[PDB]
């Protein structure tokens, strides 16, 4: 009915047992994008890297893939403060309330006009969430956002296409079309996905034995007497780099060390030309942020992999070239027990074979891909990052944990895409074979809403002495963080991570 | 079973082409003095943007030409040619991981 | 038991908080991950029922002489207390209190 509503205003978390059920409804406002159109879009040679060939669509689509779309920042303390690890299980997803509406400057309610709503379950459209785009539903529940306009790339050569580009009509799918009295909803279930890691661990990968006993296992402590010998010796409390372990530190991927101090870096601009890049069709792109990596070892917070971290921008940072005060660089220093550091070499490997005439040789990795015995962490998720990113079709995958942080899916949340239904406005009155282009000028609004049920692993921890917590600052400050200030705009002042327990490797 | 086709879309190319990310990434590290400038990933800097895969694995092999011109005057099949070593014994990777040709 | 007078609760009647809900006006055409400021000016218009059942407490007194009561003053006046004027304003024109009749100590 046009004088009832279709649904309630629905957010809050609800923590029970292991579950916690996090709730969220925002209003969002969808404008007819392209003029309801689709439009071919390039770029060619912009460098050959940055060449595109894709389709902007008339659509809009639902991103609620970060973890403030669902989680207040104190539900965000109450679950990384008191759980080793959590996943979502199933989400249910409501559209309700819509208003279409007629502007004309006057704006009217256009009871009649539709919104079309699809989504695609089988995954048959290209998966655009999961590349940490705007758009997402605001952290903060009184934020009114605005509807993402959807598009996809297909196979390019420079600006062209080629023949296996493949173009998407979206209106080629079954959509459920809504007036102003109806509402959209539907249920999805996660594929069981593992706990991601809220936790640091307490011990290094190369401290796990016991500091009192020596090994029985020996180890060449010396070559030469001077003349040439072989001398054995246990390995034991004090020559704890040379015992034998039964693991290895996760793969490496050198990255660039930038310094936060910009007197410590190099007077040059490397964020490209240094930049740790991976080679795909004759095109280089950062691998950004790469594999998990530990941010920087002891004592060395000033720096930071020069594009191997989330880097989330402060309220209001300028889109390009943001100061270094207007962005949150993000922390990935909790891996250093099992993770290389993301700046440092993995490790040394013999270059030659050492004869009577040739001194050894050493050789440095700078790039070390899976070894048997090797273990690593994941890339911690945040506050305000990613959820969960779809993993590619293939046919092989490794680790297939997203590199920017979540929960990598094969069945990811499926897209939900919106349009405003096209209302002509009127045709001649001569018949026209042409395409009727000329459109009431129209937009809707409504409310959506998002629940996702999340599996709690709880810390079943004998540690002794207290624990890491994240916790807001006693001392006082002109505005509560994770609050409005005077002008109304909510911010998030730094990116909160999820590892503070601890457990033991 | 076995993968009867190809993908259509580029791993590098799986975000949207008309959002901007939110994730920023250092776009600049000279104003010339030292700074740090940071860009969010859009459109037009797809190379720089935040990415959730890698390309599969490598092992690089020599490039040959059919344009024989166009090779090296040499015979280098064998002594360039990309090999494993087993118990001192030189075997050609052949025709190795699968990688584009 | 609460200083300006009354009953104290520890669960009182909870608060009732309305809102209009936003309504953006015509978003931009291209999109802009700023949240929307332009919205459709609104006000909402209703009745609101209150009914609260009151518990009375009757006076069982064996007193002889009148009490003492809250009356009107039945002099002539330019308005009826309690009332409205000439102009529609409705005015309270003191505080009536409340203990009026008597007990012993």
């Amino acid at each position: 009915g046009v004088g009832s509503s279709s649904g309630n205003w629905h957010c809050d978390s609800t923590w029970l047992g292991d579950r916690v059920i996090t709730t969220s409804t925002r209003t969002w406002a969808l404008p007819t994008y392209n003029n309801h159109l689709y439009k071919q879009i390039s770029n060619g040679t912009a460098t050959n890297d940055n060449t595109y060939f894709g389709y902007s669509t008339p659509w809009g689509y639902f991103d609620f893939n970060r973890f403030h779309c669902h989680f207040s920042p104190r539900d965000w303390q109450r679950l990384i403060n008191n759980n080793w690890g959590f996943r979502p299980k199933r989400l249910s997803f409501k559209l309700f309330n819509i208003q279409v509406k007629e502007v004309t400057k006057t704006i009217a309610n256009n009871l009649t006009s539709t919104i079309q709503v699809f989504t695609d379950s089988e995954y048959q459209l290209p998966y655009v969430l999961g590349s940490a785009h705007q758009g997402c539903l605001p952290p903060f529940p009184a934020d009114v956002f605005m509807i993402p306009q959807y598009g996809y790339l297909t196979l390019n050569n420079g600006s062209q296409a080629v023949g296996r580009s493949s173009f998407y009509c979206l209106e080629y799918f079954p959509s459920q079309m809504l007036r102003t009295g109806n509402n959209f909803q539907f249920t999805y279930t996660f594929e069981d996905v593992p706990f991601h890691s809220s936790y640091a661990h307490s011990q290094s990968l190369d401290r796990l034995m016991n500091p009192l006993i020596d090994q029985y296992l020996y180890y060449l402590s010396r070559t030469q007497t001077n003349t040439q010998t072989l001398g054995f010796s246990q390995g034991g409390p004090n020559t704890m780099a040379n015992q034998a372990k039964n693991w290895l530190p996760g793969p490496c991927y050198r990255q660039q060390r930038v310094s936060t101090t910009t007197g410590q870096n190099n007077n040059s601009n490397f964020a490209w030309t240094a930049g740790t890049k991976y080679h795909l069709n004759g095109r280089n792109s950062l691998a950004n942020p790469g594999i998990a990596m530990a941010t920087h070892k002891d004592d060395e917070e000033r720096f930071f992999p020069s594009n191997g971290i989330l880097i989330f921008g402060k309220q209001n940072a300028a889109r390009d070239n943001a100061d270094y005060s207007d962005v949150m660089l993000t922390s990935e220093e909790e891996i250093k027990t099992t993770n290389p550091v993301a700046t440092e070499e993995y490790g040394i490997v013999a270059d030659n074979l050492q004869q009577q005439n040739t001194a050894p040789q050493i050789g440095t990795v700078n790039s070390q891909g899976a070894l048997p015995g090797m273990v690593w962490q994941n890339r911690d998720v945040y506050l305000q990052g990613p959820i969960w990113a779809k993993i590619p079709h293939t046919d092989g995958n490794f680790h297939p944990s997203p590199l920017m942080g979540g929960f990598g899916l094969k069945h990811p949340p499926p897209q939900i895409l919106i349009k405003n239904t096209p209302v002509p406005a009127d045709p001649p009155t001569t018949f026209n074979q042409s395409k009727l282009n000329s459109f009431i000028t129209q937009y809707s609004t409504g409310q959506v809403s998002v629940e996702i049920e999340w599996e709690l692993q709880k810390e079943n921890s004998k540690r002794w002495n207290p624990e890491i917590q994240y916790t807001s600052n006693y001392y006082k400050s002109t505005s509560v963080d994770f609050a409005v200030n005077t002008e109304g705009v909510y911010s998030e002042p730094r990116p909160i991570g999820t590892r503070y327990l601890t457990r033991n490797l």
